[PDB]
């Protein structure tokens, strides 16, 4: 039974054209911040990085709603892992000597320029109405709709640090030669400091991975090239995606599921691929039972209190210490009624 999963999809493609002239909006801002943003020494090497739901051709619900990632390459790095916490790291090691408060790299004083430079930049361009939201770095609203969520990521071409070392388990699936290749990439860092936080630490981000993987998904190189081999891999994460959006949506005044995001869905379909390798248990006609080990898979997650980053496998994302029991076990009562009635919040 597909028949509604399939009727959502249908909707959900409908709202293709709004995200493409929104985009447009704020390719034209993003544009200008960045010219603007390579004027300082600290900022020179800084590009757009083309990650994210959009890139992926995942993105659900929102054409008000943008994140845009701005890479910056920095060139011998040393990173110092944190607290035993096996995703956040301290940089050490140059155009960033400003920033550094010891032999340490500061987040807070990087981002403070970045949102400095932004905010100075947002006032000298009259083409457009741009204003920022106060103190996902820097917020911008073009022309009063459309939000703009600004991240900024270090570049670093060095070998991914050793907590991946034993993740990204895509050898069955996408193959051993693609593993390698893609270790072989950069990686990024984000500023983020997760009483009282270390505010100098940064997380590791692997978003080019997870494009790249979801844009060239399946065993066989011809996966949803022909009507022999199309797939549902990406119709279920946009209804994974979907399923929470709307329930995150039922529930704002309730406070519950804000610990949860999308993130969370990405992840748990991540590992659902892992253990299905195989294009043949991702057919088309099977969307409904792939759906449905999807929302299983997860609720599994729920009540073990066990979700592993897909890149650092000693990293929980559904930790006691992150998301407490009585929110997970609010998300495990919602799914299950929703499976239960044939997803009601869907309609
Ligand atoms: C669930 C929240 C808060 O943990 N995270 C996100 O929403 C989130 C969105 N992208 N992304 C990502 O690219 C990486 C990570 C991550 C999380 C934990 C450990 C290492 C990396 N998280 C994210
Ligand atoms: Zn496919």
């Amino acid at each position: 039974g597909a028949s509604k999963l399939r009727a959502v999809l249908e909707k959900l493609k409908l709202s293709r054209d709004d995200i493409s002239t929104a985009a447009g909006m704020v390719k034209g801002v993003v544009d200008h911040l960045l010219l603007r943003l390579k004027c300082d020494s600290a900022f020179r090497g800084v590009g757009l990085l083309n990650t994210g739901s959009y890139y992926e051709h995942v993105k659900i619900s929102a054409p008000n709603e943008f994140d845009v990632m701005f890479k910056l390459e920095v060139p011998r790095i040393q990173l110092e892992e944190y607290s035993n916490t096996r995703a956040y790291y301290f940089v050490k090691f140059n155009p960033l000597s400003q920033f550094l408060e010891g032999e340490i790299l500061s987040a807070s004083k990087m981002l403070s320029k970045f949102r400095k430079i932004i905010k100075e930049e947002i006032n000298d361009i009259k083409d457009t109405d741009v204003i920022m939201k106060r103190k996902p770095a820097v917020t911008l609203l073009i022309s009063e709709k459309i939000s703009v969520d600004i991240t900024l990521a270090l570049e670093s071409k060095s070998s991914w640090p050793a907590s991946t070392q034993e993740g990204l388990r895509i050898q069955n699936w996408l193959s051993a030669k693609v593993r390698k290749q893609l270790r072989l990439k950069p990686f990024y860092l984000v500023p983020k400091h997760a009483n009282g936080f270390q505010e100098e630490t940064w997380r590791l981000s692997f978003s080019h991975i997870e494009k790249e993987i979801l844009n060239n998904h399946g065993k066989s190189k011809t996966c949803c090239e022909n009507k022999e081999e199309k797939c549902c891999r990406k119709d279920c994460l946009k209804l994974m995606k979907y399923l929470l959006e709307q329930l995150k949506e039922r529930f704002k005044d309730k406070k519950h599921l804000d610990k949860f995001s999308s993130y969370h869905v990405k992840t748990a379909f991540f590992h659902v691929c892992t253990q299905n390798p195989q294009d043949s248990q991702w057919d088309r006609k099977d969307l409904g039972l792939c759906f449905d080990n999807c929302v299983t898979y997860f609720l599994q997650c729920l009540r073990t209190e066990k979700l592993e980053n897909y890149f650092i496998p000693e990293f929980n994302l559904f930790s006691s210490n992150l998301i407490d029991k009585r929110s997970k076990e609010f998300l495990t009562k919602q799914i299950e009624y929703e499976r239960n009635n044939e997803f009601p919040v869907f309609d």
